[PDB]
């Protein structure tokens, strides 16, 4: 009796999302940002606003502002911008929903300049490399927007889209996102741990000269065996695991050198 | 314990959403009409009866009609046709239905010549240009068919779609397709004032001659205040009024002539 | 109050879903299959296992196991293969729920190796020359896998995607799917019937020599009145209905040899 639809979730999250605009000496490229706090911060991807002179920011509601920028992160693309924290709405976020496969998910953003869109689908997958992965249809400038739930709450900041491929692209999950942006907001930048290494136990392929490995023992053609008290197997594993330990951290590491096993303390760096 | 279906709308709908095909000295192009009226009254997308010889509309029972027609519009590019009036299924329209972002919508049209095609997705983006915006796929053969809810009430006619984009397609919204309707059936023309100026007040960049403006005393470099009692400061919304006046209304207008101002009687002839 | 999701329908079918790799002397393509049976007959596309020195199948839980092929049909392009029997989930049948035009749909597969993805749209025609049109996404990588209703339950095997198209992909329904994976279970392939004729009553443009037709008495020019005692108007239909006589069968037939009325007894054989 009632037509279907999902206008609630527009209205609840579309004036949280903005267009974003980067312009050096006019436009150079545009896309979308999600304000995520009533003091103003928005997210974006870096994408959007590498090389930037000037980040121009509006709303929905016409209002049009200057940004700052906070900080970036170029490993998980995402930037944090920073406008005057009046009336500002913000987006719907729940800490307990979790994106399962089959959601219904709208995309909210700008693609081409057009003004903003919203395009429906589903949430496609969940873990891709952490991505989730949509076929709501995403474009050129919806980058940095708005992947929300019916109830309008976010689900992931839209990043890319993947013959020519049909409806899959890419998202970064919100608890990532948030993650990300305390960090930026905290630090001015994502601090990671960094050891010199290049690997495929693990085999060092390669160390990174002036790298904690190399100043501190390890050599090339070794297997090391366990990463601060952790089997080291798999290399995203122990790489996502070194990531995370802060620099100025004195880690010990289990390393075999020609059938023998000799422990190493190696002192966690802040990766470039 | 049901599955989620559209097909109560396509049940409503459907029927009443007709392949169309232009025919010259065999088929030139196709696409889709919408039959509007009991009495054989047919929308469809001007481009697509463009030049016709015989205009050829094959209903989904079977039944296959020689359609006149009735008249077509350039700038909207819609056309009107006529087939014989007996037993037709007629759209579903719901004056009273507003189309807001997010409502679930299907298109229904004849997409490459396979056959009767239905697509789904949502209402996009609304007062685009006046246009709806919607991700529900539309290609070649879908102009002049039908975007309906999940009622079946026609939202619009289906006109166009936009690395390559996805899921961007343009529809007429059912209001606006309506009263271009009425006016072809009536008159078999859209009626629009005009004034012969192109401008960016509003600067005359140039005059038309033969043009109500240069034979009315106006002359380029001007600065026009208001038109008919309003001021003009935008040309999209000032071109948009003139529209709006019948031919042969003569009407007050106010310019600025080097820091001096004279009220100007223009007298509003037919577009071409 | 609660998100919309299809991820109940997700939860059902998708661990039948299965990743096919062929690989001959590394992967040579790549696909999807749905598992039909806990005996371990897997339904997939014979496209993708066409060539194929070893078929590997790659469950959601993470178990790998190679498969035997039962059979192949190029001319509905499906291949049943076999795995071990054990613990097997399996697709969710419902013989008396037939597609609707407007259903809700999602496909499940393994689009461009990404891993299992599922993609959202409708079915948007049905008939299609059997198969089911659906704009949910479908890309290189889901031939073979399923099309299912937001209940899990399979309406269709994916197996193609039709300026780009958009929205425009192809399934073998259900019903017919899964006929021809039970003769190809017991039989190992898709028995039909032959008759040596290539026609447009019906002419004969062409006889086959070694064709049941010309080894019969029937030759070129000729019109074609009954069929084993149907009238026999159109080539689709007349050829739909050869198919079906078994082999080794003596069907009478009806033919027109200048202005009179010959009765023909000829012999079905076996389709190559």
């Amino acid at each position: 009796e009632v037509p279907t639809s999902y206008n609630q979730a527009v209205r609840r999250a579309a004036p949280a999302v903005v267009n974003v605009y980067n312009r050096s000496l006019a436009i150079r490229t545009l896309g979308s940002g999600v304000i995520m706090s009533d003091k103003g911060y928005i997210l974006t991807n870096k994408h959007v606003i590498n090389d930037a002179e000037q980040i121009i920011v509006a709303m929905q509601n016409g209002r049009i502002s200057e940004a700052l920028l906070v900080g970036s992160d170029n490993l998980t693309d995402l930037a944090v911008l920073k406008i005057d924290a009046t009336n500002l709405p913000v987006i719907p976020i729940n800490i307990n929903r979790t994106p399962h496969i089959g959601d219904v998910v709208l995309a909210i953003g700008n693609p081409y300049n057009l003004g903003q869109t919203v395009t429906q689908g589903i949430i496609s997958a969940t873990g891709r490399i952490n991505f989730l992965q949509t076929d709501a249809s995403i474009n050129q400038g919806n980058s940095g927007g708005a992947l929300v739930n019916t109830l309008g709450e976010l689900m992931g900041i839209n990043t890319l889209s993947f013959e020519t491929p049909e409806g899959i692209g890419f998202a970064i999950p919100t608890a990532l996102a948030t993650k990300v942006m305390e960090k930026l907001i905290r630090d001015g930048r994502v601090i990671r741990g960094y050891i010199g290494i290049t690997g495929e136990g693990i085999k060092v392929k390669k160390v990174s000269p002036d790298g904690p490995a190399a100043q501190a023992g390890i050599h090339v053609g070794d297997i090391i065996l366990n990463v601060n008290n952790k089997p080291a197997t798999s290399v995203i594993e122990t790489m996502d695991q070194v990531a995370e330990v802060r620099p100025g951290t004195t880690i010990p590491v289990l390393l075999l050198r020609n059938g023998q096993q000799i422990a190493v303390q190696i002192t966690i760096t802040e990766l470039d």
